């Protein structure tokens, strides 16, 4: 079969940290909205797929133009890794060559330029992974994990908690907004990042995701500037 | 010797992020004197050292009515750990006996209220820190560092990059603001972190901390309310 190269952008229905969250608005249009127009106007995509168990969503990718895919609920459950229903994406639609590319509502300020600039990344040769990621403002060694009850321990070394930031080794949080992969590969791979993988930084304040009401407040004070 | 309550708060003349930035203003006031103003208004010291190689520096903390130790360079230049300057303050004034309370300038919210609540979790029996800790918007997990290559590794499993956020050990970032230690056992472990560590857990809000221009704006905006 031919290559295409496919977006899905999953949004399931039922949010738990913020109802509703992957409709919600910020500057007229919803998160799902956002992302879509961002997939749209990148015009890197042969087909667009909104990935959903929920008819609300459903029936927001349908008035911006694109397909939909129907996931059943152990899909879309707050357990469910993004993995399982990009496959099943791609199975639904009949595509297994290519490229394919993950695009989170949550990412409302990743815009179509972005995405033309993650794909000039992205080569047909190797084919490992383009994943958008930012800097970190606090750097995730100095950082402790809770171990038991009340115990905590140190993310690496209780040293690394005291080092100067510099001394410590870079540090990049994929953001969320894009991850490109070689169908095939992500398919036999079945995760994100597939080696040699590539990263395509974004500002911080790009980067910015949606939790929460604030989040929302907060991207749409960037986004007017 | 009598048991005394130092604070030591650290505060370099030459910082080579953002320039002087432990004398730059937020309403009004330099970040040195934010941290002094909470030390003295927090009455659980019975001195008050800043810890500072740079006249300047030296010459605001006198303003505020405090002690300064001075600095040799080698104490005071990127790579040096707190933890050195802590101990040469010690020595300097002569304590081997009670509690040390690091408070870092770049944390202008913490405030004497936090300064006595942190307090109130430390034991003189058991002797552990109580250190200031908030929890993270993003977790640490969910990152990759640079390798000397050009490549990029997990911080622990690549798994953990896709994992839904709850299916992860709960996470809690150092703040900076406050470190509370037993003299003997710092000047014993030669670090801030002594088992059995207590968390006194502050809002992300008032963990904030001063790399850049913008933090010290973010930090004055949220001080107005
Ligand atoms: N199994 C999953 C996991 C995430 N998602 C969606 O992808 C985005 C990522 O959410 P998290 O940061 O919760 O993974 C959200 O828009 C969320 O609704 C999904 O639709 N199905
Ligand atoms: N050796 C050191 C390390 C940090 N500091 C100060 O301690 C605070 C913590 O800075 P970092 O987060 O960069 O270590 C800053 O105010 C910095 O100027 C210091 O005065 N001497
Ligand atoms: C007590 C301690 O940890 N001091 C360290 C401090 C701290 O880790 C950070 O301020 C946490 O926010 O930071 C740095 C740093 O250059 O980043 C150097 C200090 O040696
Ligand atoms: C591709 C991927 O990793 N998707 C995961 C996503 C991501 O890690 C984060 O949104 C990046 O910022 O988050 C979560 C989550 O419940 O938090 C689950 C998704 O399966
Ligand atoms: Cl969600
Ligand atoms: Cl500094």
């Amino acid at each position: 079969m031919e290559k295409q190269n496919i977006a899905v952008i999953l949004a399931r229905q039922n949010s738990k940290g913020l109802p509703l969250k992957n409709l919600r608005k910020m500057n007229g249009i919803s998160l799902l909205g956002h992302t879509i127009n961002a997939a749209i106007s990148s015009k890197c995509f042969d087909r667009i797929i909104v990935s959903t168990d929920g008819g609300l969503i459903a029936e927001e990718a349908k008035n911006f133009g694109v397909e939909v895919v129907l996931r059943p609920a152990e899909l879309a459950s707050d357990t469910a890794s993004s993995i399982s229903g990009v496959i099943h994406a791609l199975e639904t639609i009949g595509s297994n060559s290519g490229t394919v590319t993950l695009l989170q509502p949550t990412s409302p300020l990743r815009t179509g330029a972005h995405i033309r600039e993650a794909f000039s990344l992205f080569d047909e040769k190797i084919k490992g992974s383009v994943v958008s990621a930012c800097p970190m403002e606090h750097h995730p060694l100095k950082t402790l994990l809770q171990i038991n009850n009340g115990e905590y321990a140190p993310m690496r070394h209780l040293s690394d908690l005291e080092q100067p930031r510099q001394q410590l080794p870079q540090a990049f949080r994929p953001n969320g907004a894009i991850y490109i992969n070689d169908t095939a590969s992500l398919i036999a791979n079945n995760c994100f990042f597939i080696a040699p993988t590539k990263l395509y930084i974004m500002s911080h304040q790009d980067s910015i995701d949606i939790d929460t009401e604030l989040d929302l407040q907060q991207a749409e004070n960037i986004l007017n500037h």
